[PDB]
C-alpha cells in the first residue's frame, strides 16, 4: 500500500459546534492501532440521529466531530491482532458493536455489546482513549464509533461486518442503520405474526422500513400515521392498508386507531421520537396482547407515560436498539436477503448527491422531502 | 332439593355504606335465572381489595353490596341453559369469567374475557340488568361477579370453574385471586426460565405466590423488596435467597438491585400497587432483555412514567391480571396441581374464623396481622 501506516489527508465534513453548519474541508486521519480498522468510505447517507446531535440535543454529544453513521466502504489497512477483516473487503461500519463474549452478545435477546461503547460515547478509541483525527494538530472526535462523514475512518475491529464483496455500496449503506432498524424492529423485537394487525407512527426511511417488514411477515392491516399526507402514496407502495393523519380528527389518534380495529393492533411502532407519540401507540396497541416497540430516539431527559391499567389488561411495552440486530454476524445477512432480490431497499434512496453538498442533504432532511439520500466522494 | 326455584334466605355481610361496618344479617337470594348458577359457599377468603372498596376508594363502587371474591362451594342449582356444571359440583366462582368465544378467550395470550364484565363492574346480572340479593324487597347489588360473604350466591356461568371434588374447599378458595395472580406472573405473563435472576417487590400474599413460583421455575436468585423488614423471615420461608429495604440505603432502591446484581433481575415483579415502586422494578430489570411485570393495582388517577431509553436498551413493561389464567379452563388445572403436592398453598392461610366474626378478620387485615384469613359458616 501506499497508504498503509501512514496517516492521510482527505476530505470530511466537520461538525465544529452545534447547531450550525458543517465544514468540507480537509482532515488526516491516523493510521489503525491494536484492534482497529481504517475504512474507505465509499457512500454515506443522512440519518435523523446526525441533525439530531447537530442541534446541541446530545447531552453525550462531544464537539468537534465527524458525525455519520450510515455507510458502507472497504477496508483499506487494519492494525494488529485484527484477523476478521483484511484490506480489500467490502465493509458497513455499525454503531452497534459486536464482540461474541459479552454477556449480551451470548443472550439470543440482546445485540447491546458492552465491548467498546464506552469509548465510541466519548468520542475516542479503545486502544489509547485519544481520537485519531486531526486538524492542524488539534483533535477531531468521533460519533457513535463510525464517523463516515470523511472519506477515511478509524473504528474498532468489532464494529465492522464484512459484507459480499459484489453488492453496491451506495445501497447497502442504509442497512448501517435506519432501514436495518425498522425491519430488526418487526422480526426481532416484536416478532410479528401472520395475520397480524400493525400501526405505524411516522413514515420516514424507518417508519416505511416497520410497513415493508411488516408486509413481508403477513401482516393483514397496516395502518400508516404522519402529520404529512405526501408521505401516504410512498408508504402504501411500501404496503400500508390505511393511512391516518391526526389533524385530520378530533378524538386523539389513539382512541382514532381504536376505533378503526376495535381493541387496537396487534402491533404498534412509533418511529418518530415524540413521547406523546409514544404513550399514544402503546394505547392503541390490542387490548390483551397488544405489543408496542419505541423506535424513535426521544430528547434525554423526556419521559413517557400512561396508566398501569394499560398493562395490567395485557399490553407489552419495550424498545429495540438498531432492531436488535447483533451486528457482525447479522448485517452480512441482511445484504443476503438484499442480494436475493427480496427487499426494496432501493426504494428508499430518494436523492444522490455528492459529498460536497452534505449541507443542503440536511435542509432536505429538516424539511422531510427525501427518505435517505446516499453521498459519494 | 328443597330450594331450586324458590328463594332462599341466608346469612350474609352486607356492606350498607362505605367505611361502616359490614352487618351479618339474613339476606334473600333469589333463584338462578338463565344462563345463572347458585352456589352454596362452604369457605370464603379476606382480599385487601374488598377492603379497598369497603373502604370508599373505589369509583366502580356501589351500595348496598356484598363484597367477597375468593371462596369455593357447591352448586345448589343451575339456571335455564346451564350444562357446564349441575347440583352437587364443587365449584371456585371466579372475578374474571371465562366465556370460551371471545376475542379473548381464543387466544393464547389473554384470559381477559369480556362476556360479562359490563354487567359485573356494575354489581347486576347480564342476563337482565339486576341484582339477586335482597332484603325487605330492597335490592342488594353484587360484587365483582361473585359476592362470596353470603352462604348463598347466584353467579354467571362463564364464572364458574369446576374443580376436583377431592379438594378441601377451605383451602382451594385461595386460587380465585391472589396466590393465582402470583403464581400465574411467573409462569404465563413473564415464564420465568430456569437459571435466572428475581426482584419482588412487596411481601404480601400476591409476592410470596411470586417468590413461590419463582423458586419452582428455577430461579438461581430471588430478590424479595420491601420497607417491613418482618416479612423477611416468611419470605425467605416461600423460597427467597436475598432481603432489601429500600429504606436501609442511601441511593435510589432500582440501583441497589442494579448493584447487586450487575445489570439488574432478569424478571421483577411489582406486587403492591404503588407506581413509583412500578418505575423502580422496571429500571431494575435487566439491561438488554430484562421483564417488568406489574402485579398490584395503583390508585386511580396515578401514572407510570420512565425514560425512553429504558425501554429501547432492552427492558419489557408489561403486567397481569389474575395471573393470566384462563380461570374455567385452568383453575381447575391449578386445584390438580395443589393436590398433586407441588404447591405451599396451605402456608398462605394463617387464620381460620368464623362468619360471624367477619368484622374482626377485617381488622386483622387492616394491620398486616394476616396473610389470608379463611370464614366458614
Ligand atoms: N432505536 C434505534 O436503534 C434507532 C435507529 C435509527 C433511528 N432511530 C430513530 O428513529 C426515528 C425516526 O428515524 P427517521 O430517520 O425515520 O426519521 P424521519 O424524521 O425521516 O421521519 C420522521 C417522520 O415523523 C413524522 N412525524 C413527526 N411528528 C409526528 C407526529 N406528531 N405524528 C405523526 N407523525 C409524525 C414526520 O412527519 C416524518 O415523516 C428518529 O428519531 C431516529 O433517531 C432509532
Ligand atoms: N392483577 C390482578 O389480577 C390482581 C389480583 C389480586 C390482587 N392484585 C394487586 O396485588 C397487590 C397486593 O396484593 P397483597 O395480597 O400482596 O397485598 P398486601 O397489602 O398484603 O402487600 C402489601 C405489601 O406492600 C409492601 N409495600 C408498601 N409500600 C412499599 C414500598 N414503597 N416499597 C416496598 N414494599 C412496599 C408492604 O410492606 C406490604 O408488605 C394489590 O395492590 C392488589 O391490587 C392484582
Ligand atoms: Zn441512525
Ligand atoms: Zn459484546
Ligand atoms: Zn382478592
Ligand atoms: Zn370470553
Amino acid at each position: 500500500s501506499e497508504t498503509a501506516g501512514k496517516p492521510i489527508e482527505c476530505k470530511a465534513a466537520i461538525a465544529w459546534e452545534a447547531k450550525k453548519p458543517l465544514e468540507v474541508r480537509t482532515v488526516t486521519v491516523a493510521p489503525p492501532g491494536p484492534g482497529e480498522v481504517r475504512v474507505q468510505i465509499k457512500a454515506t447517507a443522512l440519518c435523523q440521529t446526525d441533525a439530531y446531535t447537530l442541534g446541541g440535543l446530545d447531552p453525550e454529544g462531544r464537539f468537534p466531530c465527524i458525525l455519520g453513521h450510515e455507510a458502507a466502504g472497504v477496508v483499506e489497512s487494519v492494525g494488529e491482532g485484527v484477523t476478521s477483516v483484511k484490506p480489500g473487503d467490502h465493509v458497513i461500519p455499525c454503531y452497534q458493536a459486536y464482540c461474541g463474549e459479552c454477556k449480551f452478545c451470548k443472550h439470543p435477546e440482546s445485540n447491546l455489546c458492552v465491548s467498546v461503547r464506552a469509548f465510541t460515547g466519548k468520542g475516542v478509541m479503545k486502544s489509547d482513549g485519544k481520537p485519531r483525527f486531526t486538524v492542524d494538530g488539534k483533535p477531531i472526535y468521533h460519533f457513535m464509533g463510525t464517523s463516515t462523514f470523511s472519506e477515511y475512518t478509524v473504528v474498532h475491529e468489532q464494529s465492522v461486518a464484512k459484507i459480499d464483496v459484489n453488492a453496491p455500496l451506495d445501497k447497502v449503506c442504509l442497512l448501517g442503520c435506519g432501514v436495518s432498524t425498522g425491519w430488526g424492529a418487526v422480526f426481532n423485537t416484536a416478532k410479528v405474526t401472520a395475520g397480524s394487525t400493525v400501526a405505524v407512527f411516522g413514515l420516514g426511511a424507518v417508519g416505511l422500513a416497520v410497513i415493508e417488514a411488516a408486509k413481508r411477515a403477513g401482516a393483514s392491516r397496516i395502518i400508516a400515521v404522519d402529520i404529512d399526507p405526501t408521505k401516504f402514496p410512498t408508504a402504501k407502495e411500501f404496503g400500508a392498508t390505511d393511512c391516518i393523519n391526526p389533524k385530520d380528527h378530533e378524538k386523539p389518534i389513539q382512541q382514532v386507531i381504536v376505533e378503526m380495529t376495535e381493541w387496537g393492533c396487534d402491533y404498534t411502532f412509533e418511529c418518530i421520537g415524540n413521547t406523546a407519540v409514544m404513550r399514544a401507540a402503546l394505547e392503541c396497541a390490542h387490548r390483551g396482547w397488544g405489543t408496542s416497540v419505541i423506535v424513535g430516539v426521544a430528547a434525554a431527559g423526556q419521559e413517557i407515560s400512561t396508566r398501569p391499567f394499560q398493562l395490567v389488561t395485557g399490553r407489552r411495552w419495550m424498545g429495540t436498539a438498531f432492531g436488535g440486530y447483533k451486528s457482525r454476524v447479522q448485517v452480512p445477512d441482511l445484504v443476503t436477503d438484499y442480494m436475493s432480490g427480496a427487499t426494496l431497499l432501493d426504494k428508499y434512496i430518494t436523492h444522490n448527491m455528492k459529498f460536497d453538498q452534505i449541507n443542503e442533504a440536511f435542509e432536505l432532511l429538516h424539511a422531510g422531502e427525501c427518505l435517505r439520500c446516499v453521498l459519494t466522494f
